C-alpha cells in the first residue's frame, strides 16, 4: 500500500519543478510551491474545469528581491500528463488514495489561517465540534478514496444532504451510514445514527456531544506539503507512517534555503508550526503534547489576527524544524473501554482522624451505572462516563529520536490545551 | 453628578463635630464616630422618628481611660438643619443619592458583626444568595435614590411583597419589574422575572441559583464611614470612584490618631479589612484578590466568634491602611458572553503515543448547546453554561498606586476565597 | 466490653501453639499461622463441617528449609475445648463478639489477593460499591453477634434474598431494616429502605449511589491477625482501640521472627501492608492518609498480578511493621452535616479589575436547594450535595506515637487514592 510512495512523491516534485522552471518561477518560496502544487493537483483531478492558460500569483524577482505579480501559466503539458497518470497501470492503483491524503495535508493551511465552522454551521451543532468535520472540502472522488480519513461529521452531513435532495438512493445512504457505523464506537453511538438512517434527527445535539467522550476513529497519515515536496532531493524509502517524514523535514530545515511566507515577521514561528499541523495532522492536537514531541512551544490561533490576503503575502523567514521524540499515526479510536473497570473511587475511613474528603463525581448521576430497563439518554450518558473516566489516551507509545526506543510521555503543564481553544 | 461630593462630605463632617463637641464627645474614637454619624443620617431621613433629647452610649472620658457611659444628647440644632437641606436648591438634588450611598456604606460593618440572611430567608432560598441582596435595611426613600445599588432579591423581595398585600399596584409594579430586568442581563433571566410579575413563582429556585453564573448588575461606589468622614481635614477633590478615596483613608492611617474599637486585641486586623469592605464594598469580593489589591491577608468570617454587644466594645488599636493597586467601582454586570467563542476544548490525536486524556466538560449536559425546540430548564442551564464558560471577570483594569498604570492581575493561591466561606 | 479481651487473645494463641507444637509445626511461619488459626475458629463456630482428623498443606522442615507437604492433623481436643468455650460462662458472653470480629480481620486477606465482588454482582450494581460489602462470607451465627461491623449492601443483600425464597419472616425482616436504617444516615436513604422493604426496588442504583456521598455508619476494630496472635507474647493490656494494638505490632515487628509468605520477593513489601489492612481495616481508607499515619508508602492492588494458588507460596521475608501516628477506630458514619453551613461559593466584584472568573459548582442543578414540593430523586441529589459540599471527613483526630497529643493531618499529593483504584 506504501510500495508506490517513493514513485508518487517523486512524480508529484518533477512535474511541479517542470512547471515552475518553465516559467522562471523559484520553488525556494513556499507561497510559489503552494501554488504550483495546487494547480498539478487539480490537472490530476477536475480535469476540465482548471484552464490550460491562466494566470496566478506568485513571488518573481531575483535573490530576495522577489514581488508578487500575475504570471500566465500555460499547463497543458501537466495536463496531458495528468489524465493519462490517473489511470496508469505502473501506480497499481494507489494514486488517487494518495492524492487525497495530500490534499488533506495541503488544504490544513487555510482551515488554520482561514478558521471558519462550515460543517457545525450547516448541521447547527456546536462549533466546538469542526474538529470532528476534517477533510471537508476535498474533491468527492477523492472523499470515496479516503472514507476513514474524513471526519464522522462530514459523512453526517452527506447523509442529511442526501435526505434533502432516483434508486440509487438505498446504495449512497448504505455506504455513508456504513462509513459512519466505522468510525463511531460506541454502542449508542450506533443506535442514534440508526434513527439518524430513518430520518429521525432529534438526537443529533446529543450524538454531537457524544463525540467529545466515546472519540470516533480517525485515520491520519504522515503526507509533506507541496513546498517540502519540491525541496525534497531524496523519497528513497519515503514512508507516509514512521520516523522517515520526521527525518525528511529536518533534512529540508537544515538546508536553510525553503523561505516561507506570511502578513509579518510576528507569524514566522506559527508559520513553521502551520508545516506541523499539515504534514503530522496535529490540528486536533493537545498542544502540550506536541510541545513535547517536537520541543518548542506551539502558539494558540488566538495569539493573531485575521491572516493578510494571499497576494500581500511577503518572505518573513527560512522554513526550521526539528523534534525529540516521534510516534506513528494514529488508526484507531483514542479511547477504548475494554476490559476497563472503574473500581475504588471513594473513601471508607477506618480511622477517627479527620482528613480531607474527596468525591470523585460531578453528581450521583455521574455514577448511575444501571437489571431494570434505563432510558435512551441515560444509556448515552452511562457509555459517555466510562469514556470519560479513562485518564489515558493513545494507543501505543512516542519514541525517541534516531531509534525506537519507547518512551513514556511524562505530562506537561501545557496539556490540555488546544489549537483553537 | 459628583460636583456636590466635596460639599456634601463637608457639610456631614462638620454636624458631625458639631453635635460631638457641644457634648464632649471624642471623635477619636470609631465606635462615638459610628453614633453620632447614625443620628445626623436619622434626622436627614426619617425626621419624625428620633427624639429631641434622648441618651446613647458614648466612649467618654480622658486620654485613653474612656468608659462606655449613657449621655443624654439634644439634636434639635441638627434636626433644624437637617430638615432644611432635604430641599436645599444649593445641592442640586444630589442630596438623596449621596445619603443613600453613604447608608449603604455605614451599614456594611454590621452585615459583617452580625451575619443573618433575611432576604434569602423570607424567599426561601438558599441563604448562600445573601451577597445579592445587599442595600436591604436601608430607609425606601433612600431606595428610591438609587435602585441600581441594591442588591436584585431586595427588589425581588419587594415584589413578591407586592402581590401579598389601590390602583397604583400597576406603576409600583412596573417600576419594580424595571429595575428587576436592568440588573439581570440573562435572556432566559428576564423570562423568568416576566414569570415572576405575573405571579408564577415556580422558576425562584431556578432564577436564583442562575444568579450565581449568569451575574447581575450591581453598582458600586466608594463612599467613606462616619469615622473616616469625621478624621478627613480635606475634601478637595472628593470623589466615589477614583484613587482619592484610597488617597484620602492612607492620609488618615498615617495620622495614626484614630482609634477602632471591638471585643479584643484579636479583631484588631479584622476590624480593620471591615472599613475596606464598608468603603470599597468588596463584602463580596474575592478574598485572593483583595489580598494583592492592598497587600495583606484578609481573614474570613468564620476566623471569629460572635461579636460583644455594642455597649461592651473598647478601643483595642489604631486605624490602619494601606494600598498597592486600585481599581474603579464596578458597574456593569461582571460577566459578559458578547463576541464569545467557546473553541476547541477536546483533543483529537493525531499520534499514536498515549497520553493524559482530559475531559473539560462535567456531563455531556454541560455541552448541550442546542434548530430544534428546546425546553425552559435547558434553555436556563445553557445559557448558564455559557456564561459559567467564561474564565476572566471583571471589565477593565488594576492600577498602580500613584498612577493610572494599567497592571494585570496575576492571580493568587488564595483566590476563590470568599469573606463569608 | 473489652474487659475478656486479653484473656479472649490469650486462650486462642494457646490453643494454636498446642495444636501446632504438637504435630511439629513451626508457627514462625505466616502461612502455618493463616491455616491453624482458621482450625480454631472453625472449631469455635460451624462445629459439625470440620473433620477430627484431616490433611492440610504447612510449610515444613527445619531452619529455612521448609517446603509445603500435606499433614494429616488431629483436631479432637481443639474441638473438645471449643463446644465449651462458647457458652463458658467466665467469658460473659463476650466470645462469639469477639469471634466475629476476629473473622473480619483473618478474612481480610484473601479479600484483597484474590479481589472479586459478589456482593455487587449479586446486586447488580457497580463494582465500585464492593467497599460497603464488608463482612461477607462470615458465618451468620457471627454477622448477628457483629451486625454493625457488616457492611450496608451485605444487610441489603439479606433483605433481597429474604423476598426471593413461614410466619417468622415478619420478625427477620424488621432486625434486617434495622441494621439497615442504623447504617444508613440519609433521610432520603432510610425513605429508599422503606420502599425496599416493601419490594419496590426502583431506587436500587440510586441507593447504591448516594452511599460515596452520604457514607454509611461502618463499625471498625483493630484486631490482631493469626500470626501476630500465635507470635504474641504478652496481652496484658490488649484493647482493639486505641494504642496497644499498634506498639503490639511494633513489638513483634522488633522480634524480627515472623516470616511471611507470598508468591515471590516482590510481593515482601505488599504482603507486610496487607496486615495493617486486616488488623486496622484500612482496606477502604484514602492511601495518603495511610502513608501519613505509618511513614509508607502503600501499593496499590494494580501493581501486582494474580496470586499464586495457596500451596505455591514460599517464605519471601520477615514480617515488619512502623507507625508515625495513631488513632482509634471509627464507629460513627464518617460524615455529618450537622450545623453546616454553605456560605458564600461565588464571587461579587466591586472592582472594575479583570480576574480569574471560579463557578464552585458543576451545574445550576447542584444548587437547586428547594417552599415549593420537590421530586424525590431531586431530594437524594439535594441531600447527597451537602455531603459532597463537605471538606473535611472523620470525626476527631489522629495522635503522635507514643502519647495522645492531638496532630492535624497536614494533606498529602498521594491522598484520594485507593488500595482497589
Amino acid at each position: 500500500t506504501e510500495s508506490q510512495i517513493p514513485k508518487m512523491y517523486e512524480m508529484i516534485r518533477d512535474q511541479m519543478r517542470t512547471l515552475a522552471s518553465t516559467h522562471k518561477i523559484p520553488l525556494n518560496i513556499d507561497h510559489n510551491c503552494e501554488v504550483i502544487g495546487s494547480i498539478i493537483m487539480a490537472a490530476c483531478t477536475n480535469n476540465r474545469d482548471l484552464r490550460p492558460v491562466d494566470k496566478y500569483w506568485f513571488l518573481m524577482g531575483p535573490a530576495g528581491a522577489e514581488v508578487m505579480t500575475e504570471v500566465e501559466i500555460d499547463i497543458q503539458p501537466q495536463l496531458q500528463w495528468a489524465k493519462g497518470a490517473v489511470h496508469d497501470p505502473k501506480y497499481k492503483g494507489q494514486w488517487y488514495p494518495f492524492l487525497a491524503l495530500l490534499q488533506i495535508s495541503n488544504k490544513t493551511k487555510d482551515t488554520i489561517l482561514w478558521q471558519k465552522y462550515p460543517v457545525t454551521q450547516e448541521l447547527e451543532i456546536s462549533n466546538s465540534l469542526e474538529i470532528y468535520a476534517n477533510g471537508h472540502g476535498i474533491k468527492d472522488r477523492l472523499k470515496n478514496s479516503r472514507p476513514r480519513s474524513v471526519g464522522p461529521l462530514v459523512h453526517l452531513l452527506h447523509l442529511k444532504r442526501l435526505q434533502e435532495n432516483s434508486p440509487a438512493v438505498n446504495g449512497i445512504r448504505k455506504s455513508i451510514v456504513g462509513h459512519l457505523k466505522r468510525q463511531c464506537i460506541g454502542e449508542t453511538q450506533k443506535a442514534m445514527i440508526n434513527q439518524f438512517e430513518m430520518g429521525r434527527w432529534e438526537s443529533l445535539s446529543t450524538f454531537a456531544a457524544s463525540l467529545l467522550a466515546i472519540k470516533p476513529r480517525i485515520e491520519n497519515h504522515f503526507v509533506l506539503t507541496y513546498p517540502l515536496i519540491a525541496n525534497c532531493e531524496d523519497f528513497a524509502g519515503a514512508t507516509l507512517s514512521d520516523e522517515w517524514v520526521f527525518k525528511a523535514m529536518e533534512k529540508i530545515s537544515n538546508k536553510k534555503t525553503l523561505r516561507v511566507c506570511g502578513p509579518d515577521e510576528k507569524w514566522i514561528s506559527f508559520m513553521n508550526q502551520i508545516y506541523i499541523h499539515s504534514v503530522f495532522q496535529t490540528t486536533g492536537e493537545d498542544l502540550g503534547v506536541l510541545e513535547w514531541v517536537f520541543g518548542g512551544r506551539f502558539c494558540q490561533r488566538k495569539e493573531f489576527g485575521r491572516y493578510c490576503k494571499k497576494s500581500q503575502t511577503k518572505v518573513i523567514g527560512l522554513f526550521t524544524f526539528q523534534y525529540e521524540y516521534w510516534s506513528k499515526p494514529l488508526k484507531s479510536a483514542p479511547r477504548s473501554i475494554e476490559g476497563s473497570k472503574r473500581g475504588q473511587i471513594s473513601c471508607r475511613p477506618s480511622f477517627k482522624g479527620k482528613r480531607p474528603s474527596y468525591n470523585n463525581f460531578t453528581s450521583i448521576d455521574t455514577l448511575q451505572s444501571a437489571s431494570q430497563t434505563v432510558s435512551f439518554y441515560d444509556q448515552v450518558r452511562e457509555e459517555c462516563q466510562k469514556y470519560m473516566d479513562l485518564k489515558v489516551e493513545g494507543t501505543t507509545c512516542f519514541y525517541r529520536k534516531g531509534g525506537h526506543v519507547e518512551v513514556e510521555f511524562p505530562g506537561s503543564a501545557h496539556c490540555n490545551t488546544y489549537l483553537f481553544g
